């Protein structure tokens, strides 16, 4: 097996998960259907939100297919102060958050958003694993321009790479990730105002079966091209 | 080269550290003699402390060679709620404590020493680097009987292992670290009450030179012996 410098190996046949056109292949979290506000634009995945305002469920977008082991690509660009978010090894639980049993890929205007300086120590800045691990080196180009994000998930260790450059590795069902886990919005011990204690065992539990790629509800400002996966 | 299943060399000599008998090789931490209270006692090294309550320097003891990547081996014995800590990586910087510039393998008695459960979900638990990760599994003998340590250093990974098991492992100069140390007491962000924010930038600066293996001061009830390390 040829591998890459990371360890991942060179071999396999990229899926194209996304046709440039439709959403066929894509559905909401917990549902069959596309949620409202959800569109093709100019060839891109995005989220503009509707006028109905009417409380149907969530409306996180997610690829209908679970993966464990895999390469995914995606390519983004985003607006001036906008916000969007990718999972990648979510569980559908009825009547509980997509992002509970999943890291987040953190996708953000780092120079106009004010999340971009809420989290500690640029946890919450674009390509962070969100509230949990900031990104060093920060590639992300200014908005307005495509980013070429890389999501690798291999015998349980993370990398995520932004613009062809590595910005974090960490590996699930360790002490590790336990510990970044306990400091997290996502911890039983946690004192944020945004704290989702209940979330605590599920995210302690990511990367132990397969799960779902999607995008996050509420993503203004955010296309999505170029979306492919290589199983590993 | 041949690899153990943790990908660290298998080659090299070992270097006996302790003799059995005196502490020769070992000196206080930033001074040449050995500092009141360290003793050898029944063929270990242990520190009992000293009717001399004078303001000397620091206290820690340290083996008088600094190392970067090696295999370290080291048994304890404590008595019972007994407590003391491994320093692996440590600088000598006049002034400020050992434990500035190094994680610390810690040592505790878990059942009867009230630290045990001071940290957050097991960090400051024998074997933890502590206030940072705890470790899972949990390998430790009772209070009374020689357990065995070995900590490797490879390259910037940082293995813990007790009693020959795996306990944790992490990587120096990673954004992982960096979320590790954010959240400790050795943060410029902490508010523990045992905060030590002026530890912040010698800690996320850990493993990128050689450094100092050492043993805490006032580290009551714990005896060492069969000391010695392999340099990679």
């Amino acid at each position: 097996q040829a591998l890459d410098s990371d360890g991942i190996p060179t071999g396999g046949e990229w899926i194209t998960m996304f046709d440039g056109k439709t959403l066929n292949g894509w559905r909401g979290y917990c549902r069959q259907d596309v949620p409202l506000g959800w569109v093709v634009e100019d060839g891109s995945i995005t989220y503009k939100g509707s006028d109905n305002k009417a409380d149907t469920g969530f409306g996180d977008l997610i690829y209908d297919k679970k993966f464990k082991n895999f390469v995914f690509e995606i390519e983004w660009k985003i607006d001036k102060a906008g916000n969007s978010g990718i999972f990648y090894t979510a569980q559908e639980i009825e009547g509980t958050p997509i992002y509970y049993s999943s890291p987040e890929y953190q996708l953000l205007d780092n120079e106009n958003m004010p999340d971009a300086w809420e989290g500690c120590d640029g946890n919450r800045q674009a390509g962070a694993v969100y509230d949990m691990i900031m990104p060093d080196p920060q590639p992300v180009k200014p908005y307005g321009n495509w980013n070429k994000t890389r999501i690798v998930v291999y015998n349980q260790r993370v990398i995520h790479y932004m613009n062809d450059v590595k910005i974090l590795e960490f590996q699930f069902g360790t002490p590790v990730w336990r510990a970044l886990v306990d400091h997290s919005k996502f911890s039983k011990f946690s004192t944020s105002p945004e704290k989702c204690p209940e979330a605590y065992d599920l995210m302690l539990q990511c990367g132990k079966q397969p799960g779902y790629i999607g995008m996050q509800d509420h993503g203004y400002g955010v296309c999505f091209r170029n979306i492919r996966i290589k199983e590993l």
